[PDB]
């Protein structure tokens, strides 16, 4: 019988206790990074990040902070390597940046050669060092040609611009990656780049934020939602017709988070949390285990919701062999109005729920995950059992899945000083009690789980916040990022992996 | 009788014996700028010179400095005006980023309205403190999107693209702005974009620079220049078409050089000199005053030059109500090679002419220009008679054209301190001895120059350069750019403007 912690302070940081013995002998462990947070724009096009950062600079981060040179990965991939070859780890998922190896989007426009040579260098010192790699097509920088040419996502012809994309990937990299992620955290881009704005590109209702270029948060994020499921299950197609000689795996990355009610005695608040996890999980899990989406969002969000053609529908049900799960954290949810007329309405509403992480009691859900300090109340809590039950939900409702855990990590302010990050001992209590967890639900529910990485290799550019937080289970400094050094966290991992 | 000095020590920077009352009363005096050098990205799409400065960061500048931020004339435009106001300037030339009223490269795809007042804001409040914009719709800084889609100038796509942007211009600010430049310096982006590879976009010959992305140096200086006129011309033709109701002037920007014989009594040199005219100034000025390249352009780059149809040869010439030309240094001329055979053959070895600052004697033409650190040899060096000498060839071999000096000015060194930066006594000299002699050609040989405008407002980023010069008559401090400070030089041209 398996005994996790769920609030402070843990045990679980004692390598005697919980080491990488207490899970099956062929489990993967390892860290994971994107192109755009750590290789810099040397050798390759221009993106929508490098657009939504230099024409949004208060969006990249409270430091205006962006992806120009970050930690320069580009030039120190060798130094990412030897991180992995120091913690012993046997997987690293990565993602290739589309703008390095075809700058102008479209492959028929020609490639970039020295950017393919630059993957194939990285791929060759992995596998050297018996590290697997977990590879990302679109870690959601896009070609800034393809958002100019026709709005990238919005569209369709992103499907087929998309799938050349990848058949150049499987055609060049395939002979040696067996692991490979189509797009990162379908539901983000859809809801934060064009729902809310928080991301590339952008797109927004006026009233919603007013310093959108276009856009219509209620509409939008269904168009990009749908577009991205058919462009990843072409591609998934492409691969299983045709590069099924190189023996590899392909699956999409979600973003997940469990959800409790905020009163678990009232019915209104228990019905909001079912709603979430369909609005959540199965706007995508559904359409990719039926070829439907749920029939409370049918239902919900009407017109606005585009239909799977029957030919799409079967395209788009069983396109994975495996699924790259991502988890950070778990909502309690209570009832929201949904205002459709609203000139700022958002496909956000839809779902009818208001999310926090302190229930109609005062319980906060568990330990500190980030802190806000524009607005307290605004503060994140974690809860290590979601992993938990993230997992033995996905294997009861969406039909026993193999499942990687592609993400998983908590930030450090960036305030804190040299010294202060790298005793960074909240990031192994936060590692180690979701591998608590992650070990009792294979143990106890049988829920096909072969990998973890955690969030990240190294600090980074980071998404929305610049270098205003760190994520990395190694140290990188800002006025001289070549080495990265293995912060306490790092070696605790380390002799989680080999102890 | 006007006597103007060659040498050092210069005395025109004595306004009792140079000053504006020197030129005719109607003449206008100002500085000029161009957007990628001073607005910032903030607020605008992408463009070839983001492009090129993150892709080939070294190629940026020895800092790898670029124009993100620069001194942020997107915020700070009311204090260039402010500045203009101090000199009582009555004239300044700024260009209007394509990237920043129409993102998406093609007009059909939507402009930013946004954009479109920034620059309104900044026409009304030249205006109203009695400054005539001078505006350059193309300053290089093509939208990403375009180069990406079709190589930008490389394709005749480029036309109807720009024609479709300067129509935008026209129709939202023709009715204040009355003096449109079309493209500037139309021998740059050929030769440095992509002939050398020195300039955005980066393209060239393999051997010339293993770092192009792709190119031919040989044949795609001529391709774009051709284009370059055809669009140009495209542009002037719907200006004086469609929009003589506004009365205003349009015309093309030149860069000029005088040009002398290394060795002024052999025959060889001679000629080399008479080449460097043509394939420098003739390669434009022969399309826009005839309509056809000049016959030793046809002959020795046969097959590799392209022609003008009867209806573009029609178009192209006299294309040009007025125009503008820069002008900063003259160039010695002797006899090299033309190896068209060589994989390293470049456009510029055509003339089939090597250009030097000393002649064959030992005498360097002039006061030191430009120092280079890497290589002494390669210091440039100015020659305040050569404006004299390009005006006086415009008036005589192309048709006594309205002129407007467009740029002039010179560096001086990032290394320098606040101090010592703000002491530009060398620019002082640069600029009264130019203003002499064009004061002296304009009584002697009544070229038709009607304004002069130096180069720049204030310290900006520098293409190639990044921040290590600086060229401003106001200076700018890179660890807080609110305030344009005049320096020694905009001191003394504010007593020169204002005796
Ligand atoms: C897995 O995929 C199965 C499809 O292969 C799902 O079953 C289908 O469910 C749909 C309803 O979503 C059933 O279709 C209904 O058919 C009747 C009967 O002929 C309809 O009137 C109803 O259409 C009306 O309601 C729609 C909203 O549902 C409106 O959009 C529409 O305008 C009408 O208002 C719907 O008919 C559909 O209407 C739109 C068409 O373009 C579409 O093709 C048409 O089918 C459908 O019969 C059913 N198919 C079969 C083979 O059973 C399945 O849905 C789950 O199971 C069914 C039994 C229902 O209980 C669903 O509520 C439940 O989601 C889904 N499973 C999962 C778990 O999502
Ligand atoms: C101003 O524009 C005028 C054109 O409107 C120029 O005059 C034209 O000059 C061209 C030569 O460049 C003369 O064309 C020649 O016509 C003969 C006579 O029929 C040709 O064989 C010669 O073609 C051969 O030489 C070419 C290189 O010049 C090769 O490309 C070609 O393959 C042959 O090898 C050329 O004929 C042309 O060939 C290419 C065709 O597609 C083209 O249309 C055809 O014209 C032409 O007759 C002449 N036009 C007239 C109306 O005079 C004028 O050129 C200047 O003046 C003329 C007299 C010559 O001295 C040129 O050397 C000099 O440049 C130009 N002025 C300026 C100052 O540039
Ligand atoms: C968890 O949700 C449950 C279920 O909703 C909460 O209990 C409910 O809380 C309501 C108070 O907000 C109770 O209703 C009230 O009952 C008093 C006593 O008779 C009455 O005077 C009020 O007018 C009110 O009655 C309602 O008025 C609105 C009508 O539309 C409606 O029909 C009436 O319900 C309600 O009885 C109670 N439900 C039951 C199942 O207990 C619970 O609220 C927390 O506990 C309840 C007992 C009460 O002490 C609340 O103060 C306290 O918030 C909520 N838990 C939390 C922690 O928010
Ligand atoms: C400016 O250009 C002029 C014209 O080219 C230079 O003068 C020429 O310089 C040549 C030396 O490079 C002279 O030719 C030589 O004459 C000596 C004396 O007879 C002879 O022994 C040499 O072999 C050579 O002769 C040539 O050999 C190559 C054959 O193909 C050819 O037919 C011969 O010309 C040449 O006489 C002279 N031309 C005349 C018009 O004076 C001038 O060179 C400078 O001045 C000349 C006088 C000489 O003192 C040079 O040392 C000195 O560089 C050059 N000016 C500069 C400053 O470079
Ligand atoms: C978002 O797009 C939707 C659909 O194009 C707009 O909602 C429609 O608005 C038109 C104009 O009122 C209405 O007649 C339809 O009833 C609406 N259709 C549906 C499907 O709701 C909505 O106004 C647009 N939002 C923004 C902010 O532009
Ligand atoms: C530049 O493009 C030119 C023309 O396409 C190439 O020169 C041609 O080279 C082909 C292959 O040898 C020759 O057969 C022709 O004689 C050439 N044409 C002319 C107009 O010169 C040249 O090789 C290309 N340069 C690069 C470096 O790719
Ligand atoms: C690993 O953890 C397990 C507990 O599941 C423990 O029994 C084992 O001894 C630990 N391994 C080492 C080498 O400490
Ligand atoms: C696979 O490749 C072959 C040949 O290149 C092509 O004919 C076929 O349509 C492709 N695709 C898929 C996704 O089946
Ligand atoms: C618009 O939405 C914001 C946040 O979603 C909300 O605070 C505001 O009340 C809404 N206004 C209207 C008119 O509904
Ligand atoms: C690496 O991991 C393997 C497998 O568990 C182990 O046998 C080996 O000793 C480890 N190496 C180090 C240096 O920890
Ligand atoms: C301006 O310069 C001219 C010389 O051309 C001189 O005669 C005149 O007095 C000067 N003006 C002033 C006010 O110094
Ligand atoms: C001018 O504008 C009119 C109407 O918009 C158009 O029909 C005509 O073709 C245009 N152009 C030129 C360059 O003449
Ligand atoms: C190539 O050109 C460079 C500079 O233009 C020159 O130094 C070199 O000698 C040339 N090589 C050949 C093979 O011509
Ligand atoms: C501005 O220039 C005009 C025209 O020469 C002049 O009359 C006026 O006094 C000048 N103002 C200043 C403050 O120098
Ligand atoms: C930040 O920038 C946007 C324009 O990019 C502007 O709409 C907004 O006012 C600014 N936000 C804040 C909070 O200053
Ligand atoms: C920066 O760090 C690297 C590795 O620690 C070091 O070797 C290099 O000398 C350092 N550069 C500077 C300028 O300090
Ligand atoms: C600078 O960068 C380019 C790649 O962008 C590379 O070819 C070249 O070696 C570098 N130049 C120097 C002088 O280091
Ligand atoms: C920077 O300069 C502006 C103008 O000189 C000044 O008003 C502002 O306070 C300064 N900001 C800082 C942080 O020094
Ligand atoms: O926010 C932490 C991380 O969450 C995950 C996103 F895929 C990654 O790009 C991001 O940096
Ligand atoms: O190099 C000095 C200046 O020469 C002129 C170019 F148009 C301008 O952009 C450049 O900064
Ligand atoms: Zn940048």
């Amino acid at each position: 019988e398996i005994t996790c912690q769920e609030n402070l302070p843990f045990t679980c940081g004692n390598t005697d206790a919980l080491n990488s013995s207490s899970f099956s002998s062929d489990f993967i462990f390892g860290v994971a990074s994107s192109a755009y947070q750590i290789e810099g724009t040397i050798g390759r096009g221009l993106n929508i990040w490098d657009g939504f950062t230099h024409r949004y600079p208060n969006k990249s981060g409270p430091d205006h902070g962006n992806g120009d040179t970050t930690c320069d990965s580009f030039s120190y991939w060798q130094k990412d390597i030897d991180v992995l070859d120091e913690l012993n780890a046997t997987g690293y998922r990565f993602s290739i940046a589309w703008s390095r190896i075809i700058p102008r989007g479209k492959r028929s426009r020609g490639v970039n050669e020295k950017g393919i040579d630059y993957y194939h260098g990285l791929i060759s010192g992995l596998i050297k060092k018996g590290i697997t790699p977990f590879v990302t097509l679109f870690h959601w920088d896009l070609p800034q040609t393809l958002q100019d040419e026709y709005e990238g996502f919005l569209d369709p012809q992103i499907i087929d611009d998309f799938k050349d994309y990848a058949d150049l990937c499987f055609e060049e990299f395939g002979d040696s990656v067996k692991y490979w992620l189509t797009i990162n955290q379908l539901y983000s881009v859809p809801t934060r780049g064009y729902g809310s704005a928080l991301d590339a590109p952008g797109r927004c209702s006026p009233t919603v934020d007013p310093s959108c270029y276009a856009g219509n948060s209620s509409t939008e994020p269904y168009i990009v939602a749908h577009h991205q499921l058919l462009a990843h299950a072409k591609v998934v197609d492409l691969y299983r017709k045709n590069y099924t000689h190189q023996g590899g795996k392909i699956g999409p990355t979600m973003i997940t988070r469990w959800f409790l009610p905020y009163n678990d005695t009232d019915r209104h608040s228990i019905a909001a949390t079912e709603r979430m996890k369909e609005f959540f999980l199965g706007w995508f899990m559904g359409p990719l285990t039926n070829g439907t989406y749920p029939q409370i969002m049918i239902d919900t969000v009407g017109e606005r919701l585009p239909s799977f053609s029957p030919e799409e529908s079967n395209l788009v049900k069983g396109s994975y062999d495996f699924l790259g799960l991502n988890y950070y954290f778990t909502q309690y949810a209570q009832p929201s109005p949904n205002p459709v007329n609203s000139t700022n309405h958002t496909a956000m509403m839809d779902a009818g729920a208001k999310l926090t992480y302190i229930n109609a009691s005062g319980h906060y859900i568990g330990p500190l995950f980030e802190k806000d300090k524009a607005d307290s109340t605004d503060n994140i809590y974690y809860y290590p059992k979601g992993i938990y039950s993230v997992m033995d939900y996905f294997k009861n409702k969406y039909y026993n899945p193999l499942i990687y855990v592609t993400e998983n990590g908590i930030s450090t302010p960036g305030d804190e000083n040299r010294n202060q990050s790298m005793l960074d001992y909240t990031r192994i209590d936060y590692l180690c009690s979701h591998l608590c967890f992650l070990n009792k639900v294979i143990k106890e529910k049988d829920v096909n789980v072969k990998g973890y990485l955690a969030w990240a290799l190294g600090d980074n550019y980071e998404f929305n916040k610049g270098f205003t937080v760190r994520f990395g289970l190694s140290y990188i400094d800002w006025n001289n990022v070549t080495d990265r050094d293995l912060k306490k966290s790092g070696q605790w991992y380390q002799s989680f992996i080999s102890p």
